[PDB]
């Protein structure tokens, strides 16, 4: 189970460890690039990079998947969008009214899977 | 509800969105640097960067804090240690037998606070 703990005082401006996302994609997601770190293979084409502002987070997301991640799109709490990138294989699954905290996953030559850590509202 | 969800298939090798950590420190934590992205001020001295290997995550952490983050130390499941860095002020608190998932927080000229998301085992 996901939990959290706060340490420290009340000062300063908020930040998140999740800074940016890009992907390489063709018919599948070949790779996801998190904070500049490449996870996956060398196929497909490189998307533009989406950089989160302060206070910004993924609030809704659609992931198409089967054996691999086929496609990703998301929208933030500030009305910004990323994607869709990828193909039309697999089946869709959507998250709505969330706050994504972290993106982990598994990868080889492709992005096999995403493990999304989030608050569900 | 804090939760997580897996999308996709069974293949590939796990990765984390939290790839590396460094700090600037003196008597306090001046800054935390997450996947190279700086949060905090330019005081103190810059630590080496700690980069997580495959299958490696933070398993134990000690944070000293008061009005700021005074000190951080952690150990991974592979037995590698980071820190301690910072000073001897504040009060200590420890996470034990965890998997750290994400590090968020707040910062100004110093690291004011951390919000650590983790699984407790
Ligand atoms: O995304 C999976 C594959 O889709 C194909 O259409 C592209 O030509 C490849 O480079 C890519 O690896
Ligand atoms: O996720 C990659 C592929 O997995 C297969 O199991 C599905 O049948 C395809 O629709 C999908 O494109
Ligand atoms: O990413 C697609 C695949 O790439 C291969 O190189 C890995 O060994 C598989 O486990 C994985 O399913
Ligand atoms: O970490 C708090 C402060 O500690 C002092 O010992 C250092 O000289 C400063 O550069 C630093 O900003
Ligand atoms: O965290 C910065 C400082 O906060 C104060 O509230 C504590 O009394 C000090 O011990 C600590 O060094
Ligand atoms: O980070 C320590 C301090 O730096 C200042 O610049 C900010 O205005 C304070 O909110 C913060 O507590």
């Amino acid at each position: 189970s996901l939990t959290h703990r706060k340490f420290g005082g009340s000062g300063g401006s908020p930040f998140s460890g999740l800074s940016s996302i890009a992907v390489r994609s063709g018919s599948y997601l070949d790779a996801i690039i998190i904070d500049g770190v490449h996870h996956g293979g060398s196929g497909g084409n490189l998307s533009p990079t989406f950089t989160f502002g302060s206070g910004e987070y993924i609030s809704n997301m659609t992931i198409r998947s089967g054996d691999y991640i086929d496609n990703i799109s998301f929208e933030t709490n500030m009305g910004r969008r990323f994607g869709p990138y990828g193909g039309s294989g697999g089946s869709a699954n959507t998250l709505s009214n969330v706050k994504v905290i972290q993106i982990n996953g598994s990868a080889g030559d492709y992005l096999d899977s995403l493990d999304i850590y989030y608050e569900q509202y």
